């Protein structure tokens, strides 16, 4: 496939001096790994029979991706040592000041594998936004190509849509880290807080937005913006923000996310200045049984479920496609995601541990582990 | 099925030789068990056979499982076992900061009374969260907010349920964790009348304090109903973060204020109906009050015989609490809005506009049944 890439997460003590002198290196692990690789799935170690042992001392933890296939799909490759990118997170954490984050920072890390979504989303969303960011970075005339550097996500509070923007943008920080050498992120109204204060108005939100611009008159510098329950927001202060917005957005080297938790009652001004309008629904039957069957393995290994009588063929698989036959253990857990119809992504995220509080046992077995998420899924729709 | 069995040994026997001992406890805990109270306390002096030495170790001995009712009456593993050893005086102010195991606490989740089996479904949440961020999962894939809300009426003890599991977990996750402190903010509403930046400086400290893995760091925050509400939040946010952090949050509003923290809690549990000994203590608070204001006057009874605070539930009772608890019983149907409303009812039957204790116990118990009936 044409462009792929690959993110590769090094260690603090090795030095970022050296990674252009040892760059073969690298794409030897990265040909090694592509062997055995899923897309945007990312490997930890090159285990026996997948090579040299010693292309782990390189790494901490990589990732190969491409929007030119499916979330999931295994690769059967040509990969342009330009697309691949060398990374350290940074664990300063989050400072107050409306949080500013560190881009990549060690809180985002886990996010984009760990979210399900069965209809693209994840692949449309990453390579429009990258669309969107690499002709600023080339500086397009705004003018001639319209480019607002606006996106919005819409959808119930349970789709994770913050996550989306958390995770888009730590990608996206890595992606472009060749043209730029630092990136912070920007999050604002997390959550409600910023609300209440601006219903009740203030002059600050200007003050907020000019602290943002001068880290935006930073070029060589990408900064995003996340704003989260934009509807609580959006009376005299909604002007000054939208002028504010309006300010910001201009800046090749910036972007500005938003997420509505509200759905249907979209604010025209909001969706007039928007690249892009992105509907998260409630996961669907085959999403809600990848987040159950996730939970379990999420359990399997921390040794909360343990279990020898059932082997790992035997053991509920991945279901997509239904290319493959189910297993009623497979069968029964999808049982469990008809049931659990009403539940949003987030809540079945909750399940879990409701679920050990259950068990007298301080480890479940696999088939009473199927009766007990069925009983937390029944308890929670009530 | 599911069984546990703590042990309070006395400051001067070492760590060890309890250890060499152990297996001794273990006969002696399924001994003590056969004739036993869930959750209940077994002194050391209740059983005067078997060995002087090996009771001379240790205080008393509980056995606890959330399969089984509060107070019913009726399998072992040495780390179901646990061995704890109380922290004799911890208590200091700043906000405070406690030791745990601590031996004020240590009575306290015994007295706890409920008619909804509400400690053992607190307690098997809060240990499943506990267990879980013990064994560092995965934020991502299952998410675990490690904050908890207690919701309630000012009687139904919601603070002292939070210090009790705070002790039961420390000495459940005795293994796992070396080291457990707690820090109870804002008790009673104190903080905010005050005018900060002291919230700031001793959430720094709970971080240094949780900068070690082997520490179990407890942090407690009462009556939770611009800029220093969103540095509170923030630094939860912080806290709640670390893996060897719970959150224990509790709330006088059954929903007034939800949007802030309902979205950040694990679960949201309601304590439900107050039991006698909530309404007794809400019966109690509103006498002291019309006392403190002037409405009810007694100078023919002392300050000792006056209706008192019930600490233990098997303690001896003055006259006066006995009655009192009495027309707490008497209340049984009505909810805590509408007995923190009987005293205006009171004072209105009250002719002489000055109550005595004896007239004020008639009239709170009359006030009682008229408000049962209409
Ligand atoms: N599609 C999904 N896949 C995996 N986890 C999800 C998904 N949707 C929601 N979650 C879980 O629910 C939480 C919701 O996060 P958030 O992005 O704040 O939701 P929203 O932005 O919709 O309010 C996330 O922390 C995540 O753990």
């Amino acid at each position: 496939l044409k462009n792929i890439h690959a993110e590769i997460r090094i260690c603090q003590k090795f030095p970022k001096s050296t990674v252009q002198k040892r760059f073969s290196e690298f794409e030897e692990l990265i040909k090694a790994a592509s062997k055995n690789a899923r897309n945007w799935k990312p490997i930890s170690s090159v285990e026996l029979f997948q090579g040299d042992s010693s292309l782990n001392e390189l790494f901490e933890k990589l990732v190969i991706g491409t929007c030119e296939l499916r979330d999931g799909e295994l690769f059967e490759l040509t990969i342009n040592p330009s697309n691949i990118h060398v990374y350290k997170l940074h664990k300063d954490g989050p400072l107050s000041q409306s949080q500013l984050w560190q881009l990549p920072c060690v809180e985002f890390d886990s996010i984009w594998e760990n979210l399900i979504y069965d209809s693209n989303l994840k692949n449309e969303v990453m390579s429009y936004v990258a669309a969107l960011a690499r002709l600023s970075e080339k500086h397009v005339n705004t003018k001639i190509i319209n480019v607002n550097r606006l996106i919005l996500l819409t959808g119930p509070p349970g789709t994770g849509k913050t996550s989306l923007c958390k995770g888009l943008a730590q990608h996206l920080s890595i992606r472009m880290n060749d043209k730029y050498s630092k990136s912070v992120m920007l999050e604002i109204n997390s959550h409600s807080l910023f609300s209440k204060w601006f219903s009740e108005s203030g002059k600050l939100v200007q003050k907020m937005f000019d602290q943002i611009d001068e880290l935006a008159e930073d070029e060589k510098c990408m900064v995003f913006v996340l704003i989260d329950e934009v509807e609580s927001l959006g009376i005299r202060a909604v002007n000054a923000l939208l002028t504010q917005i309006d300010r910001i957005r201009r800046r090749d080297n910036v972007l500005i996310l938003c997420t509505s938790n509200l759905e249907s009652t979209l604010d025209k001004a909001l969706v007039d200045r928007a690249d892009i309008v992105k509907n998260v629904g409630q996961p669907s039957d085959f999403a809600r049984y990848s987040m159950l069957k996730s939970s379990i393995m999420e359990l399997a290994r921390i040794g909360v479920v343990i279990d020898n009588e059932v082997h790992t063929d035997y053991w509920p698989q991945d279901i997509c496609d239904t290319k493959a036959p189910r297993n009623e253990f497979t069968e029964i857990l999808f049982k469990i995601a008809q049931e659990a119809r009403g539940l949003s992504g987030r809540a079945i995220s909750m399940l879990p541990t409701l679920v050990y509080s259950k068990s007298p046992e301080e480890t479940i077995t696999l088939p009473n582990c199927m009766n007990l998420f069925l009983e937390a899924v029944k308890e929670r729709l009530s």
